[PDB]
């Protein structure tokens, strides 16, 4: 398994560029130059690279420096052919965003954050990004009395709808993807899980161009099923982008390589992205974006090892996932457990609530005790998946 | 603090009626007769009682027995004046619901579950319930390959929309409230948090009459902020009912008395239900339903102690919450932290995205470093709330 | 992968006999005859069977019944060749044990629990068991003021020391294994994790014959690394028994098949059991016991499938973990990362504290920034391990 | 509530000196001069101050600088009267400690870490500290194959025993306190909880002078009951120090003010520290040390407010916990629940195992169903405690 650009593997500049400062220590690696990052990613088989405005252009850079940076960055894209499919804004590192960007209690920080986003959409358009991600990492609180909870959501809506109207107004070919996170850096973040994010989009004026950017480790921090969560987003037509990594449990965000966290969950994630639904339905066709960090204990050889590892993990899982579904023993196990039977409507074509109510066979003369003897054989069906995962079938 | 019917304290028949069988042992108390339950609740100052169809009428009861039970149950309501504000269906105890009601892989169980719900709506209407709760406790899986995740949500939609159309069709004055739960009894339940529940309602044909029934302990099982979660439901106009109890951490569901779990969170929950939002907005006007279980170590004196305790806890918190907001030191602390400033729109009346972009004062000439020096004083504001909670101010 | 009695797979009678009742619903399966379990387990490759006194002999059994039941069970054992390596006592099911056995607040109850345990030591002795397990499931509290925590540990000690002294006195070849568990059925359980279990053993008069019985799921219920916990028990030579199962996060105890929870963790537990420590150390040589529950969704084919799945899972992980450590590339990766270097003593032979502080090479002239450049290459070692787990190497 | 030096409130220099940098953003506050901290802490009622060698003396400090800094700090101490009860070492910040100090895989690094600790014992000795804390923050792994777990505990033991022997050898009046932590900065940390800390002490050659330094938040990070964990440390006479702060669940370490996390748990920790065990037992008599961080949202008034809030929180809980145990109703409730009864030995004076099994009253003729009727009334005791906490009694 060697990745190729058709695999659609994209990586953020901040992933491989992560130098190692954590909350208990300083950087263990030297800064990575962005041009070197592009050359190196391209050589590993990456299709694209993504970034945050301040990942490339310093917060204080002059207009001269911005243009110098962009010129060399664009030259490296040209030299390699790496695309830039998603752009995002840093609304969390500088001290001004300590209470948030869009939901900052201070009004002058809310306008500064939103103006920073609007300018960044212009850069997104210019780079040819299809997706603009919004991760509201400082939107939230440590204490419950800190915020007017209704005002926080009106202010979040205002920012997202202003940005959305702006795209529509300039006719940029871009969609906004919100990225939910339960906590860290705030004690509680607004729109904590896939569900809150999706619910919030339905209250928006320009909801039609706003979708989601779920991250594996983020839903796992609330102990949620990531395949269940992305299935709902997909079902709603709202899975616009995805961030893949590993998390081992509810604890700080680890950002491990995809597959180095909950492996069985990683397998079924890949089955849903690659294979879709057993009875048919929607499919995710976007880039497979790795949002992780190379462990601070490792040197630059480990940084490129880790980038490679993300792509290998995905291709090994993909392989096992295609052999699993293709397996006739598996298809028959699925049929026994009622996987395809769930696809049939409960009601008959034209049957009404009254009809079903008044159908003695479905209720009054129904044998509940006979119906309960059914062996769904979910254990055996799970054993078949693990055996394909273990490369034993 | 003595509760009165105007307090709107409702209790489920299964709460006080919980006999003590848990996963590791049998019942430690004798069955509680439902007529005795009504008489006793009414005497404690409860306004209403709620139940599950099989809490009152056995699954196997004949038509004769159903009518006998209802006649005595209605007589006790009459004798005491307790209302019945919410009715729900048991779609989880009998062995036929082992894979779920509405999302059961077996089609004949899906029709049986839905017919059971339709008949129960008819009883809800007859009792004068305003709300019909749907807790899909067996909808989900232990293993990821068990279900077609898109089919599971189409089947969930079908059941809820059939039930919704049925109410609309008979002109019952009822709303459906969905009750999200992350896990237990299933390893993963569909619509795990407030957010998934709200997102799901926007995909429904008859969404207009479907809202939520959040439970304190349920959101706390995913480590979520219950006040944040109910704030979003309220903001969306979807908080139709609420279940109050205590949970101490991510572990099995405890169902403790309200206030016996996360006390500081209980305080702010009460502040939101009683006081609403600091800048004004929506308010929750429904019943304050206690969904808990009296600890199995205690006898029937403890059962009535626990019921009383729920109402006392709420009234003590209420008191502290009204004194907290009324306090001029607190109102000034709030003003300093920007609680009211969050209420102001980011944009000026008529300002456009372009206008804000091109306003040098909000971006190009903005002093980010000056703006970052603001002491939001969130610590001090939190210390004032705890001091009111501790009854020291 | 075909298990043979040489593998030492032991099963509890309660595992495959679990009937399917949980907190939200009734049993989905009929009771399992003990004779049948013995015969079925012997035909799958099991080595032995374990039980709780009440799994076999009802609480209320008359003497005649006890003899009968035991006659039936010993016959089965004689007929099949199964061993009985561990025997345990139920101090959790009867309503009298609602506050614990040993740490019950009621003294008369404490005395009955210990009496119930002493009698069970005789039985364990008679069955030829090597290990006697103590799972204090009801020892704990829901509320912090319910117990005097110093007196609960004194009471616990009294119980365990009385049982240990009695073993020594009777000259039985039995060791006690304490089984830690953090919560469920109680809100908080005493001796919640392997460390708390080991700490307590050191305060016991007869701690020489007292050790641990860690269970996979229990440790994962507190979010701890099961492999690290059994390494500490092994290290102190206190790993007397082990309970293998699966758990998919911090939630209710799932009791899934071994390997059906966290797969990589399972993989590394099998490497520790089979391969021991990279530098040498104690090795675990007891039964590999599965304490799980066949999902309640599955009927009786599922029950024997799930029993089988345990042993298959173990044998597949073992194949992989043996291949993993035998690989030259893996051994090279381990050397590079300093796995072997960890085994060298920090100090030199007869080097003292004063000798080392004084040594300029070690401190005063130690080049900290050049030392910090070492690429530990832990990511690459982890990728190598996963690739062996997926059977791609 | 005004703290006085008699209260023994100690603060780390790093607590109020925390600058606000975290994993997603830069410092929000300027560095705090050590002299100022000392003077500010003395004016608020602090009793003492603690530090890490590098909080005070930079890593690269020349000798002249070290003398200067120490001259400045001892002057402050002399001027204010503050004590220095605990001194600790930073084995986590420099990039050389990326794999740990004591359990680093690199031997040269292990030797530097121990050398760095030995030198710091001299300094601790010179400052007049009673306790020397060891927080092994980088001891652990992200991945399961990174370490030989038996060799990591040998390496740890070597380090701690070398330090302990050296103390004994120099005749210093210092005790070592090990500080357990489950995760962060590493994915898994060695000796993760109070039980694991206590277990390890028992395998040490000089364990007589080695004890624990439990922190509130750390134990809550694994979801454990902090009050139960310090009761076990107390019970074994191993509670040498304590770190008080707040944590709002299983997530990143928050370091909130003491009482700003789980309030009821805090309440019961203060009852244990102040009131001791209901039946008598050891009492904790050391410093009440706050290891927290002023939220990064707050400016310097917030910093002194947060320092103040710690001591106010402690004094309010103490007032309440003293009132709680003095209440006649509460004492009556405790008797009823068997709190005092737990303290009576299970066996009778000179009663043996054989004596008890033989006793018909205790076993053979014990009426288990009548015993089971006892109403323990734990809910009512809990309601009583909360009412004292809320100041309504
Ligand atoms: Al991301
Ligand atoms: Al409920
Ligand atoms: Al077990
Ligand atoms: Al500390």
């Amino acid at each position: 398994v060697q990745p190729t650009p058709a695999d659609h593997f994209t990586f953020g500049l901040w992933t491989v560029g992560w130098t190692g400062a954590d909350p208990f220590g300083v950087a263990t690696r030297k800064n990575l130059d962005p041009v070197e990052a592009v050359h190196k990613l391209a050589e590993l088989g990456a299709y694209g690279i993504t970034f945050h405005d301040n990942d490339l252009i310093p917060f204080d850079a002059t207009e001269a420096e911005r243009e110098k940076i962009l010129g060399d960055f664009n030259q490296a894209l040209k030299d390699t052919g790496l695309k830039v499919p998603m752009v995002t804004t840093n609304l969390f590192s500088h001290p001004v965003f300590k209470d948030g960007g869009f939901t900052s209690n201070d009004r002058s920080i809310r306008r500064f954050a939103l103006a920073k986003v609007l300018h960044n959409i212009d850069l997104a358009a210019e780079m040819g990004a299809e997706t603009f991600v919004m991760w509201g990492g400082r939107e939230g609180s440590e204490y419950d009395g800190s915020k007017d909870l209704a005002a926080a959501l009106d202010r979040m809506r205002e920012g997202v709808d202003t940005a959305a109207g702006y795209i529509k107004d300039k006719g940029y070919n871009l969609r906004i993807a919100l990225e939910p996170k339960p906590n860290e850096p705030r004690g509680d973040i607004f729109l904590p899980t896939v569900g809150h994010g999706l619910a919030f989009i339905e209250q928006l004026e320009h909801g039609d161009i706003v979708g989601l950017n779920p991250e594996t480790g983020h839903e796992q921090m609330a102990g949620l099923n990531f395949t269940h969560g992305i299935a709902q987003a997909l079902w709603a037509e709202k899975l616009f982008h995805i961030d893949l990594n590993g998390q081992r449990g509810i604890k700080y965000d680890q950002d491990l390589v995809f597959g180095h966290g909950d492996l069985t969950s990683a397998f079924f994630t890949v089955d849903l992205l690659e294979n879709g639904f057993p009875n048919g339905g929607p499919k995710y066709t976007g880039p497979r974006h790795f949002d992780y960090k190379p462990s601070r204990t490792d040197g630059y050889d480990g940084v490129w090892d880790s980038a490679k590892a993300n792509m290998s993990m995905y291709l090994l899982l993909k392989e096992r996932a295609l052999a699993f579904r293709a397996d006739p023993e598996v298809q028959e196990a699925m049929k026994t457990s009622g996987v395809f039977e769930l696809g049939e409507t409960t009601l008959n074509a034209g049957e009404s609530a009254a009809d079903l109510m008044n159908d003695s066979a479905s209720f009054a003369g129904f044998d509940a005790e006979a119906a309960a003897e059914r062996n769904f054989a979910f254990i055996r069906l799970n054993q078949l998946a693990i055996e394909h995962l273990l490369g034993s079938r």
